[PDB]
């Protein structure tokens, strides 16, 4: 499954750089200029997005009270429910991957590293699980860029 190693790398480089303010200069894997292209969109629009759901974010993250690694495994239904139903568009799949950073933010203050990159799991399984069919229509991750570029 070439799509989730993908997604998981890009999310799972983005959550754990927004948790820890560091970069991760390891080399990606295949497909690398398309993945670090997105990580660079993922690092100017997420931010944004965080800022502007701020009281929203707060409020959700408070309501699933998250201390441990079982509780990041019974996100996902919750993660579901928020995401599946509707229109799917490029800003929805950037604001499940934001929320992601803002709940991998918290996650590192309670000194529980360990859990960021289950729930980038978590966050790739369920896209690529709802949303795969769709992210193969727009071209993955070169329509994901495609869509946030300007010259
Ligand atoms: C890691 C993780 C990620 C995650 O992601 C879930 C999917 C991302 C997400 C969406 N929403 C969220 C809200 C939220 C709520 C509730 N109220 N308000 C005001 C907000 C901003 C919060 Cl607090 C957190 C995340 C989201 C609802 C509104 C925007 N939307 C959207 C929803 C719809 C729609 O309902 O059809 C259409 C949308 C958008 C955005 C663009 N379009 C077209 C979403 O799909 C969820 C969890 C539990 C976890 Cl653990």
């Amino acid at each position: 499954d070439e799509l989730y190693r993908q997604s998981l790398e890009i999310i799972s480089r983005y959550l754990r750089e927004q948790a820890t303010g560091a970069k991760d200069t390891k080399p990606m894997g295949r497909s690398g200029a398309t993945s670090r292209k997105a990580l660079e969109t993922l690092r100017r629009v997420g931010d944004g997005v965080q800022r502007n759901h701020e009281t929203a974010f707060q409020g959700m993250l408070r309501k699933l009270d998250i201390k441990n690694e079982d509780d990041v495994k019974s996100l996902s239904r919750v993660m579901i429910h928020v995401f599946s139903d509707g229109v799917t568009n490029w800003g929805r799949i950037v604001t499940l991957i934001s929320f992601g950073a803002f709940v991998a933010k918290h996650l590192k203050t309670i000194n529980q590293e360990s859990c960021i990159e289950p729930l980038a799991e978590s966050i790739t399984d369920v896209l690529v699980r709802t949303k795969r069919d769709w992210l193969v229509k727009q071209r993955g991750w070169d329509g994901f860029v495609e869509f946030f570029h300007v010259e």
